Parts: structure tokens; C-alpha cells; sequence
């Protein structure tokens, strides 16, 4: 009567369908041998960092085909607001700047995640965890990407680790004697819309799973830099199984499951569900960050089994930097993911206003003042740089008697950090961090006399509202994700005024031109995101 | 330069302060070998079937010391309340019915959880899961625990696997020629109290975070049957792997961790914040279950690197069904975590309320008495869960009248184990009494639902709902099942539903039943002050 049935059952497992490329004389790293009849695979362990080195590497640079046809998509529909339009076409320019391998596509090269599948059989010696580090080490120290991890000293005092390890390392031990692979490198912005629920059987009818749908969606805003590949994951033998799953759904590695249950409770991808939940993000009105259709590219929905007692629930996003690299090694050497090398080929064969940063900041917020909500404008001039570590340090100086400082109050404070500016370039990529995680800093500074004027993304909290109408502030959206053709494009010079320690935190000081925004809060009480995220 | 370091460095990886006993003769399952020069161990697979078989047995019987050394604190603290001794005292008691190896410590058998770390040059033929799986198979099936995994046939369409699978495998590859393990008894409540929280550098300062403890742990409330161990995770480098950690967290597994971080941005484990969490569990007033000290029966906190952008949170608990078990192979044979076998060594008025009665007049009675009053409990419950409050609001949907089963005898929320050979019931505590709250209302408008029995503090709505339709919510103490069922319970039947197993619709009659008023018909509420 036992009969055993794995929860995952993909008809590709080894990803036939994805187009892969061996890395030229990789077969020199592996040896087939035999012993106890039984096939076995002996891979110098140089092979990981070689592998590690060129993953991280191009996907910094490179995208899927899935990923581009969304930017299309958003520019050649009909339904397509022109904010849409707008938003996809910079994005698809930002990736023609990318592939030329300089600049990577988005200044948060994000966090190194393997998923190593090692078979039962596949000998590498056992030190994988060093040799995928320093192939990852590799990627991150030689190349123009910037060094992201924060490493705790104690439970508060925080440094960053300057090569941007460590990496989460999650090496699963399987049966054959092939090694394979997907490698991630995750912004920091879609990794926080990785949101876990605990549900119940009474979640589970179509009338509360449709509007329970409607009501998280909205909880992504736009802080992740949509268009959104959407994943949706409901049941779980666990929270963390739960979250693992709605990961690796996002980076559409689920793709060949199953699409109907059975009663041994394997998991099943749900068309219909993906249907609805791109049904719910396009009647949204949310859009490509600014309002329209194009909240998400797709959606995966996986059903997995479930205690009676419980109901886990994980959604999460791929964002405009949707990396993600397949790979394997065999007998015949290292394979790699092969991503689209031409992406202007998606770009089709086929109106805002002036403001001069180089006045006084009060002069720039009466001009401002002119102008709804909605409005798109093009700054030109100097933006002061500080980010999450900058703004905490500022405010512990003020709650020790200093003074806001006067860099604080002299231009509009720009929440990014860059990446390493490549030889020969004015700046590195160089795009906005999500704007929310500064918002309790801005009422504060408001009061005293500076940050009233913010330029990030995202959508932001009440009290950034009310701040800004109590203030005459205004915050100000950039476009998400196209830091290689802002820094290539906009930015001129980047000096670090402050905080030198921070790394890419730094307090920086720098002169953009043409740099794209819209007026989304006002000093008025205005949102132009009050009617599609209320 | 580059440097490699881990993010988990325990100073006891292999868990050498864990006592293990072989299974004998076992050696007869493992070889050791040396191909190209390097040592390795042939596995038969079967030794993963005989582990798993053990392992998932014996964790329903006995406890670990630092679990039953809890229940004995909380008794022996003159700082503990009469409640806090009370519960206490019933778990303990009740571990020792579960030690005679009949009935289960929790009718709750839980999620099958094997975290499994075979060496790269640990040969066992590549079936590990099968093998595994049927282990797991075995234990559920001959042993009297319960089915407790629901299938989806589609989206919405479910039913019961029958034999407590699909478990959840994740097997590592690490380096060597072992292959080490924790096993996880999981309950589905305690796993419902594992939460994540999304947070940012805003969180990292001592006053932040100490009000973001003190507002988190109220959540947790005692719908995961308290004292605790209380888990927090602080960073991670994602959503999956914080919540992977705060799980083993919850399970002692990463005891041995260092206590100080580095600029390489290893994992640590924080005493000083440990110690806050356990000062706010005991003085946030919450107790075992009803009032008092003992919330927590001890607290474990990581703190782990993160991306500059980001700061996930992790916080679990681990129930009073503290259920892992610590084992691995190697060259010798088959080693499992020796678990205590004797609690008995740490163990140091009510009103009758009689239900052969008119369900008004049960309900006139509990009407003379304040929230908190101890009742005992003598006579007929019905016994419905998730899935047939479901069905019967389904039924009510379509015009049907609330079943007359809903209307006769308090609502006891539970899903009992199997019942062993020769006694009159398995396994029969409560289930979590929260998710049933969007029904009460409904039910007590169409007459039915007057008196319900569970653990775990609810909602306001049920509050409301009792207050409007003069009901009752009673607290059954959470946890004690093997005792309930030896002790209290001496008839059951199946009423309705009997395709959904565990959770059909029972009948049973029970004698001696503890129960507190948690929420009175007067708009009064047990927890309002404590999880306000
Ligand atoms: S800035 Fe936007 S595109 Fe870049 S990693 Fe963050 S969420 Fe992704
Ligand atoms: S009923 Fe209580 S003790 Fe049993 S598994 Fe659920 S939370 Fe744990």
C-alpha cells in the first residue's frame, strides 16, 4: 500500500528546454570513472569557480527572452498606458547599455544565491562551498558590480564586507553524478516583496483566494520595480519549504510541473490561478511603476500539500533586474545558460518639464508647487546621495544635540548607491533604492530645515504625505531599474562628501542632466499612487 | 585578499554534547571503503527505512531534558502562577502516559521533517527520499499516531493523503563519508507561529528592537500551546533562509554557534538579547497558557548578515509537542538522539458543569461565573475542525439549515490520532480555536455554536459574537492529549464526514474535562489584558 510520490515532479528536470553553452575545454575538469559498478564523476573543484565566476558575471549584463517579450509586451499593446510604454522602453534602452558588459544592468548587483544539485556520485573533493565563493568573489571583485552584504559586529554595529560575501550556499545532495545548478543574484528590493502568510482551510474557496489576491498585490507597490514576474504559492509542509518554493517559482525553475493534483499531494502549477492573478494585477491600474497595465510580466502559481491545521502562503517578485542563470557540469564539461545577447531587437522600429537643481532649494520647490502629481520631470544639477545607513547615522547625530547637517538642506537627497565606476567613466550604475525604507527619517528632517525634496522609487507611507503637505516637500519617482543608462546617460561627476566608510552607502554629492522623475507626492496632500495602492 | 567563511561555524557541528544509542546490529547496514585513496561508507538504504521507522516513533514518547527541566521550573518557581502550575504540572503528567510508548505525547503527530546531510562520499544508491519516506510510511501506519496531510486535487479540492505523507526531505550535500540528520515531529500549530517579518536598518537599535519583541511575541498569543521556545532571527540573506534558520533555531539546533560576529559577516548567536526576549515573555504576564511567568521556556536568538537594502526577521516557536530528534550513520552503524524516558523524575477548586443537560441550561450556568474560572466538563461534545466548519457554512450557502449536531453540545475543536487497540479513544486534544473564528458568529446567528471548546486566544469577533448571541468560548488546556484521552474520554463516534478522516464530525462523551472560560457572554475576554 506504500507508494512514494515526490512533491516536486518537473517533466524537464534537467532543463532540456533552456538553451545552454559549454564553456570552451571545461572537459579537462572532469573524469569518468567506475567503481563498485557504479558511474561516477570526478570534478576538480576548480570547475566551481570557473562556473561561479562566468554566472555572475553575464547575468549582470544579459537577460532571458521571457523577460525581454515582457518589455515588448508593455510597449506594443493597445491596453498599454503611455506611462507603460514609457517605463518599458527605458528599461529595454537600459539593456541595450548593459549588454555592452560594462555597466551592469542595475547598481544593486544583489545578493549570490546558488541552488547546487550534487549528485550522489559526483566527487569534487567536498570543498564546494570556497570554490563557488571564490568564483563569486571573482565576479564581484574583477567586474564593475558593487559590494552589497552588511555584516553584523554585534546585534547593532554593522560594516560592510567589501567583496560582497558571504552567499547563501544551498548545495542539495541528489542522485546521479552530475552537478547542476541555478545561480540568482537577487536585488535587495524584490527579496523584501518575499512575503510569507499564515492562512487557513477558510482562505481556501474561490470567492476569499480572489480577493485575498487583490489585497496582497497591492502590498507590492511598486517598490520592486515592476514589471513583476508574479509568484504565488499556496500550501506548504513549512514556512521556509513555502518560501523556497515561491523563490524559485519566480525564477520560473517550476515552469514543467504538473498541472493537476493527486491524492499523494504533489505540487502543481495552476494555470487558471496564474490567469486570475494576472487578471488582478492588470485591473489594478498600478502599471510599469507609474500607472496603466503592465503590473506584472506573468505569474506562476504553485498548490502545494498542506497540514489540516495549516495554510502557509508565500508571494514574491522578480524584478526589473530578473537574474537568473541555469548550469551544469558532466562528462562532457561545464555548461552555462546561454541569456539574450542582442536585446534591441525587442526595442520596436517605431512632454515633461524643465527643472534647474542649480537654485536655490526654494526656488526649485515653488517651481515644483506649479505642478499635480503625475507630472514628469527632467532635473538637472547637483543631488545629494545618502541612503539607509547615512540617514540612521544623521538621525543618531541629532538625537545627540548635532545639527541636521548643512549637506542636508542645500538639494534634493538622492537614496541611491552606486556601483564601481568603471575606468574611463564619470559614474557606475547608478539607479534609485526603494524609497519607503527612509520614510521615517523624512518628517524629521523636514522639521529641520532639509530633505524636502527626496528623489527615490517606490511608493511611499502616509506619513511621507502628510510630511511633505505639513512641509511644502515634495517626493519625487525615478524610474526603477535602469541605472546603466542613468549613469551612462545622466550622471556627469559622483564625489563622496561624507561617511567615506559606508562603501557604496557613502554620503556622495553628485551633477546629474535629463534625470527622469515624476512628481508623486506633492506639498499639497497629493499621491499619485492614493487611487491604485490605497 | 579573498577569504572564505561560512555563515554558520557551530563549535559542535557533529552535535557531540547529544547522547545517542546505536541500533543493534546495525553495523551489518554499513561498510567502510577507500576508493582513489579516500574513505567512504556503503550505505544499504534500508538503514534509512529503519532510522527514519525509529525515529518517528520514539519522538511521540519522550521529551529532552531542557523541554521537561521547563515544566519542572515553571512548577517550582514560587514566581510561577497557579495556572502557570497547574498546565505545567498537567503536561508533565501527561508525558508520562505518552512514555508508556501507547498513546502519542499530542494527537498531533505533526509534519514529517528530515533535514539530512549525506557526504560526498556517503554511497547509499541515490533513493534516499524513498527509503525515507517509507520509514516515515511505517511509523504512521503501525504505530497509533495520525494522518494529518491534506492533498489538493486541485485548487480548492482536497483530501487526506492516509498516511501522513508527502514529508518534507532536504538533503545537503556536505563534505565526508557520514550522513547526519534532524529529524522534526512537526505540529501544525507551532508551524502556523512561524513568522517573517520584512524590516530595515530602521529595526537595528536597541530601543526599536525591543519594542518590536515585546509587539511581536503578543502575536504568537497561546494558540501554539505555551511555555515556549522562542526563536528570533535577525538578518538573513533571504526570506527562505531566515526562516530555515529560526526553524532550526526552535529546535536547539544551532546551540553552538559563536557569540560574537566578524567583518566576514558570520551567523552568531546573541545571550544579551536572548535574555531580553525571555524578560519580556515573563512579564508580558501571558504565562503557560493562562496567566502568569511561564510563556517561554527559553529563548534563542541568531543574528545573521544582510543585504544593505534589506532586513527580513525571523520569529517561530517551538510547542509544548517539542518533538526533534538528532541521529546519523557512520562506519559503527546507526545512531539516534537518546531521549528521556523517564520524566516521571521531574514532576515535584472547579466547577462541575454537567452537559446531559438542555444546551440553554449549560449555557445559564456558564453565565454565573467570570472569565477564568476552572469548569469540568461531563457529558457528550460534538467534535468539528477547519474542514467541516467549512462544509457546514457551504451547506448554510445553499439554503441548508445548520446540521442539528451543531445545536445539541459544546463545539469541541479537535482531530483525534488513531485509537490504539483495546481503549476507548487515541490521541484527543485540542486544535488551534483561531481558525474557526469567522464561523461563530455565523453559526450562533442560525442557532448553533452557543458553547465552544479549543485552546488559543481568538479574535475579537468571537468576542463580539458570544457578547451579541450569549455564548461561551472554554479553553481546554493545549497539549495534554494522551492524558485527555486516557482519563476523560470514554466513548467516540463518528458522526459525519467520515472521508475526511481525522477531521470528520465526532460524538464523543467525556467525563472530568478541564476547561477554563476564556470568553463569557457578557463581552469578557481571559486575554484582553495580557494580549491587548
Ligand atoms: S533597484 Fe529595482 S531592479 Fe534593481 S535590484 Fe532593486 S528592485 Fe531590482
Ligand atoms: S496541539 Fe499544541 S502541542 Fe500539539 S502540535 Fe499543536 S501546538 Fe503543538
Amino acid at each position: 500500500d506504500f507508494h512514494f510520490s515526490a512533491i516536486f515532479q518537473p517533466t524537464d528536470p534537467h532543463h532540456h528546454q533552456t538553451e545552454f553553452a559549454k564553456v570552451e575545454g571545461s572537459e579537462k575538469y572532469v573524469e569518468e570513472v567506475e567503481v563498485f559498478g557504479r558511474q561516477a564523476l570526478k570534478v576538480n573543484p576548480e570547475a566551481l569557480t570557473i562556473l561561479a565566476h562566468r554566472a555572475f558575471s553575464d547575468v549582470h549584463h544579459f537577460f532571458r527572452k521571457d523577460h525581454l517579450e515582457g518589455w515588448r509586451r508593455a510597449i506594443e499593446d493597445p491596453e498599454a498606458s503611455d506611462n507603460d510604454r514609457y517605463v518599458a522602453t527605458t528599461l529595454l534602452k537600459n539593456a541595450c547599455i548593459a549588454a555592452g558588459r560594462v555597466l551592469p544592468s542595475c547598481q544593486d548587483t544583489g545578493t549570490a544565491i546558488v541552488l547546487g544539485k550534487r549528485g550522489e556520485l559526483c566527487w569534487t573533493g567536498g570543498e564546494d562551498e570556497k570554490y563557488l565563493s571564490k568564483g563569486i568573489w571573482n565576479a564581484y571583485r574583477y567586474h564593475n558590480l558593487r559590494y552589497s552584504q552588511t555584516a553584523a559586529l554585534d546585534m547593532f554595529k554593522e560594516c560592510n564586507t567589501g567583496d560582497n560575501l558571504p552567499a547563501q550556499l544551498d548545495l542539495l545532495a541528489v542522485p546521479g553524478s552530475d552537478y547542476e545548478f541555478l545561480f540568482i543574484a537577487k536585488g535587495g528590493g524584490s527579496a523584501n516583496k518575499a512575503y510569507l502568510y499564515q492562512e487557513t482551510k477558510a482562505l481556501l474557496n474561490p470567492k476569499s483566494l480572489r480577493a485575498f489576491i487583490e489585497e496582497k498585490l497591492k502590498t507590492l507597490g511598486t517598490a520592486a520595480c515592476p514589471p513583476y514576474h508574479i509568484a504565488l504559492v499556496i500550501g506548504g509542509t513549512s514556512a521556509e519549504m513555502t518560501m523556497k518554493t515561491v523563490k524559485l517559482a519566480s525564477c520560473r525553475y517550476y515552469d514543467s510541473l504538473p498541472t493537476t493534483g493527486d491524492k499523494y499531494g504533489r505540487a502543481f502549477r495552476d494555470p487558471e490561478w496564474e490567469k486570475i492573478v494576472m487578471e488582478v494585477a492588470q485591473k489594478s491600474g498600478i502599471g510599469a511603476q507609474f500607472g496603466g497595465k503592465y503590473f506584472a510580466h506573468q505569474a506562476r502559481v504553485i498548490r502545494l500539500p498542506r497540514h489540516g491545521a495549516s495554510c502557509p502562503v508565500g508571494l514574491a517578485v522578480s524584478c526589473s533586474a530578473d537574474r537568473q542563470i541555469l548550469a551544469h557540469i558532466n562528462k562532457s564539461g561545464i555548461y552555462i545558460e546561454q541569456l539574450e545577447q542582442n536585446p534591441a531587437q525587442y526595442l520596436p522600429d517605431i512632454t515633461s518639464v524643465k527643472v534647474d537643481l542649480k537654485r536655490p532649494i526654494d526656488k526649485v520647490r515653488q517651481q515644483l508647487s506649479q505642478y499635480p502629481v503625475g507630472t514628469r520631470v527632467m532635473l538637472n544639477g547637483t543631488l545629494i546621495v545618502a541612503r539607509d545607513i547615512a540617514h540612521a547615522k544623521i538621525k543618531e547625530m541629532m538625537d545627540n544635540g548635532e545639527p541636521l547637517p548643512e549637506y542636508m538642506k542645500t538639494s534634493p537627497i538622492y537614496y541611491a548607491g552606486p556601483a564601481k565606476t568603471p575606468e574611463g567613466y564619470a559614474s557606475g550604475s547608478f539607479g534609485p533604492t526603494t524609497a519607503g525604507a527612509m520614510d521615517s527619517y523624512v518628517d524629521l528632517f523636514q522639521s529641520h530645515g532639509g530633505s524636502y525634496i527626496t528623489l527615490a522609487k517606490g511608493n511611499r507611507s502616509k506619513q511621507v504625505t502628510d510630511a511633505c503637505k505639513k512641509h511644502g516637500g515634495f517626493y519625487l519617482g525615478s524610474i526603477g531599474g535602469p541605472a546603466a543608462i542613468l549613469a551612462k546617460d545622466s550622471i556627469k561627476q559622483v564625489t563622496c562628501l561624507a561617511f567615506p566608510e559606508l562603501g557604496m552607502e557613502a554620503v556622495w554629492k553628485i551633477e546629474v542632466e535629463d534625470f527622469p522623475a515624476f512628481i508623486v507626492v506633492d506639498d499639497k496632500g497629493n499621491d499619485m499612487y492614493s487611487k491604485t495602492l490605497a
